[PDB]
Order: structure tokens, then sequence, then C-alpha cells
């Protein structure tokens, strides 16, 4: 399965500029536009983004080279990190899109501030870690994606994605 997919599910893939929680102008699989509360830039910067006069409008395979791009940065950005290196990098493919998945949605930031259940993932301790994500708030404001995630993490598979 992929990223994708799985983002796809997670967040949801929206074609029309929209407005982000922080009231951020935000298109595709949560692509940040602009922080200016000007729709008129969140177009330019669009259009800047897509190659072409858009409209307010993208189309999926847009929506997912906006994406795979979004993607690679998170990833560089989480081999930056000193604190999410390590972890990441025992991950095995499965787990990483857990990690990634996370940091997208709380920037490598908030993520890296979960010092212990990081500290488990990085040792092993599936059903540790996991239950201690399972105490979060975060996991407290996004379930769904956070049952899913942390299933993710303890069984290392997608099947938490398989039966929707």
């Amino acid at each position: 399965m992929n990223l994708f997919e799985m983002l796809r599910i997670d967040e949801g893939l929206r074609l029309k500029i929209y407005k982000d929680t922080e009231g951020y102008y935000t298109i595709g699989i949560g692509h940040l536009l602009t922080k200016s509360p000007d729709l008129n830039v969140a177009k330019s910067e669009l259009d800047k983004a897509i190659g072409r006069n858009c409209n307010g409008v993208i189309t999926k395979d847009e929506a997912e080279k906006l994406f795979n791009q979004d993607v690679d940065a998170a990833v560089r950005g989480i081999l930056r990190n000193p604190k999410l290196k390590p972890v990441y990098d025992s991950l095995d493919a499965v787990r990483r899109c857990a990690l990634i998945n996370m940091v997208f949605q709380m920037g490598e930031t908030g993520v890296a501030g979960f010092t212990d259940s990081l500290r488990m993932l990085q040792q092993k301790r599936w059903d540790e870690a996991a239950a201690n994500l399972a105490k979060s708030r975060w996991y407290n404001q996004t379930p769904d994606r956070a049952k899913r995630v942390i299933t993710t993490f303890r069984t290392g598979t997608w099947d938490a994605y398989k039966n929707l």
C-alpha cells in the first residue's frame, strides 16, 4: 500500500483551495499555499506551484505531485532532526510510513517531543510505544487516525487501512 493512499485516507484529498484548521489556505493532501489571508495569493501560490492557471482547482494527478514533494521534504526534515533520525532510521518500511504520517500531521517538531514513545519505538517495544501513544493528547484529537497509526506501529502492517 502507500503513503499517499494512507495520507489520502487519514488526511483527505481536496481539490479546491480550502481553509486549514489554522485558517491557512491549503490544498491537496494538506499542502499549504499561504499563511497570507489573501485568497488571491493562495491562487498565485498554487499556480506558481502547479505551473498553470489553476483557478483554485487542481487535479489528483496534480495533488499527488504536490504530495510526493511535500513528502520528501518531511523526510529530509526527519533526517535533519537529531532526535527523529535514529528512530526513523531504525524503523522498517511500514513503520516509517507511520512516522511520516505523523510528522505530516504535526510537523517535525511536534513529533520530536514524544521523547518516550520514540525511545520505545527505537527499542522495539511495539506494544509499549503504542500503549504510550494511546495516551497522548494527539490521539485524543484525531482518534481514528491515531488508532490506525498506532496499530501500524504495533503490527507493522497495513492491516489498519484494509477494510475501511
